[PDB]
């Protein structure tokens, strides 16, 4: 039984306010969770509640969402069993009463949702991934790391160690390649300062050449050892054949949001042509919402979904999106937001669900690195029972 | 009693390997600590042990330091009482047998040192700052925030910092800093400058200019330069090795602190610098003192500097770090608890700085979780303290 719930305002990796919640149980269980925040939010994402007080953080305060936790949510949830995740989440969903969590705030709700799962794992004496996924939680994710950013139209250029035999090796290959890329950029007189996700933004096809060169320089085989993924996020500058040229030219394994978030017909066309060649990920298209994913499955749109906890607002609804995707033969790529925190929940979440892929940033900034560190702790704990799939994560192909 | 000790190789904020250690106790206490790593390491720092296997992380692995913990250190420390910090640290110091901890590695030793203190706090049911400092741990630090850099441009000085000396709480200090940081960001955006960040979360656009830019950002954020937000800077002069020049910057701008303005081995130069400027500015020894009581003692006797930058991994143990802090205080010197440019998700320095009531912290700009995690922990600590908390701001500077 949950005995107390407390929220506070802390800062994310961009120095912007976000919500942190703590849950206490009768047995002495403790869980603390922090909610990340996007900058390129899709228009159909769950409501992130901001104060709009221009005298605090330019109106980016989350004191209201925090008070919604400390008041209404605390009253509604205290007394529930900490292990009753679905009841806890549905209770908050009903309490809000709006489809997009706009009354209480998705950031208020998710903070409690995650802190509850953590408190439950704590009081059971289980690591988070074991509690969330059960005895067969064992698959470590093949990570796509955002090393080059976009001047440039495409938003994220990623390396993905599909040839690694463990997560540890995947992390080392990524780090070595990142630092090779860093040296490469330094030669060409580019800045080695980093964007929000830890990657570089030097001054659409050029980054593909740069990635291949960096991979080769680090002593790895492009395609076999390290492949390329990218997120167009085309909603920000709103063609299929240009994408397909890139795909056939370069060792690309995944492409995300290659078309606008509301262009359902164009997506279906895209998927028909390229669905056999590459992973096609919907991000702004699906917004971690089962109602949107269901539509795409019926239309044969995409073959993958980017899973973002705060796009939907509860751990339960996130489980439901991941499982719906799996049953449709879609991969579920568990994802960070561009505004991250010291919270590492997504690492445990992706192993718990055996999703097989993660998108949690480049090889710099602790807001990304902490996730990779946790994944390594998880792999160590799993020992011989662990599994890293690499290219075999792509059951959608 | 400590029953188990385990170490592993994890990654820092630059994507470089570092040591993480865990300590388990008989009562079921648990502690986990991670060791930071510097880029501009002073030559007299304790030894950071690296593998040198160029087939792994370009030779930056720390598997040896990790194995040193899992083997030798674990055998020497397991069975010791977890609350016996001084004995635990001395046991490791003697076990290594070398003055610079070059045999086992300072990174191996510090990882266990800090994890022990955490495991002790955990089994006692105490927050870390409470365990480390006792019932009068209550002072939140005035933070100096590295928002502009110069350590690839025409600027020789390494860190350009804002410091909310006019805030009434740490929460306010953090907000003032973040608002100013974001004001600064828009300003660089206006001038066609990049908004990408360096290792510590500050901007690196393309010596006087950063001071003028900082003053402008402070003003645009709606704060008063000097009274509300002052300027501090770290030249790190050693990395590129004058008093009247420095005194021009100090007299021209609302500067409250300057760090390593001279070379790490120029004690005579430092002495005359302090003679000139010691009355109107904080003078911080970083590479000069390397968190080492032997170096600080020499500085104190010669009348060199009036402040020391406190870095745990510069000396290798929590105990020796406590000793540097107390020696500094007793000499009328301030102790600025500090991060390294290579940080982790570990937030020990936040609890350490409150535990010792040091009054100042240097833990980075207002971006990157490697910095922000510390500011978050300080806010958690301030909320916990409640009415018993104290933020000193400009009054942290008892050396002036
Ligand atoms: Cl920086
Ligand atoms: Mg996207
Ligand atoms: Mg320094």
């Amino acid at each position: 039984v949950i005995t107390d719930i407390h929220a506070r305002e802390v800062l994310d990796s961009r120095g912007n306010p976000t919500a942190e919640a703590e849950v206490y149980t009768e047995l002495g269980g403790f869980g603390r969770a922090i909610v990340p925040s996007g900058a390129s939010t899709g228009e159909h994402e769950a409501v992130e509640l901001r104060d709009g007080d221009k005298s605090r953080f330019g109106g980016q305060g989350v004191l209201t969402a925090v008070e919604n936790v400390n008041g209404e949510i605390a009253k509604a949830v205290i007394g529930l069993d900490v292990t009753d995740q679905r009841l806890i989440d549905q209770t908050m969903i009903d309490l809000d009463g709006t489809p997009n969590k706009g009354r209480l705030g998705a950031n208020a709700i998710l903070s409690v949702s995650l802190a509850s799962a953590r408190a439950a794992a704590d009081e059971l004496g289980l690591p988070l991934y074991e509690y969330l996924g059960g005895p067969n939680a064992h698959v470590l994710p093949t990570p796509m790391m955002n090393v080059i950013n976009g001047n440039v139209d495409i938003q994220e250029f990623m390396i993905m160690p599909v040839g690694a035999k463990s997560l540890h090796e995947a992390v080392r290959m990524g780090a070595e390649t990142f630092h090779t890329l860093k040296g490469l950029l330094q030669e060409r007189g580019e800045s080695t300062a980093v964007g929000d996700e830890g990657g570089f933004a030097p001054n659409n096809e050029e980054p593909f050449e740069i990635l291949v060169e960096a991979i080769q320089r680090a002593g790895y085989k492009p395609g076999q050892d390290i492949a390329i993924a990218f997120d167009c996020a085309a909603s920000e500058f709103y063609w299929t054949s240009l994408i397909e040229d890139l795909v056939d030219k370069y060792p690309v394994i995944s492409v995300e949001d290659p078309l606008d978030e509301n262009d359902w017909e164009g997506w279906k066309t895209f998927t028909e042509r390229l669905g056999d060649k590459v992973q096609i990920v919907g991000d702004d298209l699906f917004v971690t919402n089962t109602s949107y994913l269901e539509k795409g499955i019926k239309m044969g749109v995409a073959n993958s979904i980017l899973i973002k906890l705060n796009q939907i607002g509860t751990l339960t609804e996130t489980f439901e999106a991941i499982e719906m995707a799996k049953e449709a033969g879609y991969t579920a790529v568990v994802s960070h937001r561009s505004g991250e925190t010291e919270d590492t929940t997504i690492a445990d979440l992706v192993v718990a669900t055996n999703a097989g892929q993660i998108k949690t940033g480049s090889m710099s900034r602790t807001d990304r690195i902490a996730k990779y560190n946790q994944l390594m702790r998880i792999e160590e704990a799993l020992g011989s029972t662990a599994q890293y799939k690499g290219i075999h994560s792509f059951y959608n192909l």
